[PDB]
RNA sequence: CUGCAUGGCUGUCGUCAGCUCGUGUUGUGAAAUGUUGGGUUAAGUCCCGCAACGAGCGCAACCCUUAUCCUUUGUUGCCAG
């Protein structure tokens, strides 16, 4: 069976055409998705991640979103979680040459 | 003979707050960014914040000196005891 509920919003006013390939039809104040066939619009998705999650890979998981911030921080029990949701700095991924001179000050301070 | 040849030697914009670099980003590229913006300062000084994060020179700090008390040594100055 392709459900695995995990979807109840029905969009009442404004959508996004880039959205078809989930909504396929829309009559009456609703935009509402495919709810009996969810699986294939993220088993590929999660398959990749648990690939990833399988060969020592690092994941990242970012919620500067305040809903969501003290949730994301907690998925993980054995596999490398990372996570960044109060605050972030200019080019924290790109320029790690710098941040990891700030890796110590947390320390060293 | 000669400070548009050079040393030496002395001034001034100027103790002014000016001046740039790496990494990361951007633009075809020279080059920009940071250093703009907010509140400020003696000041690119300091805190706050974003595609920027950090570093250094000048600055800051540190130096010589002044008003005051405590303590001590004294003449052919001073005379309190």
């Amino acid at each position: 069976m392709l459900k695995a509920g995990v979807h109840f919003g029905h969009q009442t006013r404004y959508w996004n055409p880039k959205m078809k390939p989930f909504i396929f039809g829309a009559r009456n104040k609703v935009h509402i998705i495919n709810l009996e066939k969810t699986v294939p619009m993220f088993n590929e998705a999660l398959a990749e991640l648990n690939k990833i999650a399988s060969r020592k890979g690092k994941i990242l998981f970012v919620g500067t979103k305040r809903a969501a911030s003290e949730a994301v921080k907690d998925a993980a029990l054995s596999c490398d979680q990372f996570f960044v949701n109060h605050r972030w700095l200019g080019g924290m991924l790109t320029n790690w040459k710098t941040v990891r001179q700030s890796i110590k000050r947390l320390k060293d301070l």
